[PDB]
């Protein structure tokens, strides 16, 4: 079936430009980009005024197997439990594959 | 300020797998990818079951000037008036710049 582009757009509970915000972004990058199968991990600022999300993470997986293996990796599980759930205010997951 | 990744996630009023759906996608690609400043135009299928959008378009602009010039291009204006507004059920625009 092929390549999957996994993305998440989000807003944190932390104040804009704070050290808490910086630390979430810096730590997420270090942790998530190190997981086997994660490719082209990018941190983004969301700039459209129409939707109320401040940031995004984007990455690509060779296939659904790699995506599932990332999701279930202990480092990802720990990150979601210990950082994402407590610090993220709101989010949308948007995953893509090439049209076909 | 730099590169802008312009994306739109959407659902059409047309039935899934129909010729009307095919034609919207085929024509959007031909029209939009030909506009000066549009780079890496990609048509995508949205696959997360959590959000109710079927497709996405993604493209990149060198800067905000190129983005604005695409938006205001007669071909884009005509496409939005004649195809997007009448055929799109719902959508979200999510634009990104590199964090940073």
């Amino acid at each position: 079936q092929g390549m999957i582009r996994h993305t998440v757009v989000f807003t944190l509970k932390h104040a804009s430009h704070s050290l808490e915000e910086k630390r979430f972004l810096v730590d997420a990058k270090k942790i998530l980009s190190a997981i086997r199968g994660v490719t082209h991990f990018e941190q983004l600022r969301q700039i459209s005024p129409k939707i109320d999300y401040h940031f995004g993470f984007s990455m690509e997986f060779a296939d659904q197997a790699a995506y599932t293996r990332y999701n279930d990796h202990p480092d990802h599980v720990a990150f979601v439990r210990d950082r994402w759930v407590p610090e993220v205010e709101k989010f949308l997951e948007i995953d893509y594959v090439p049209l076909g």
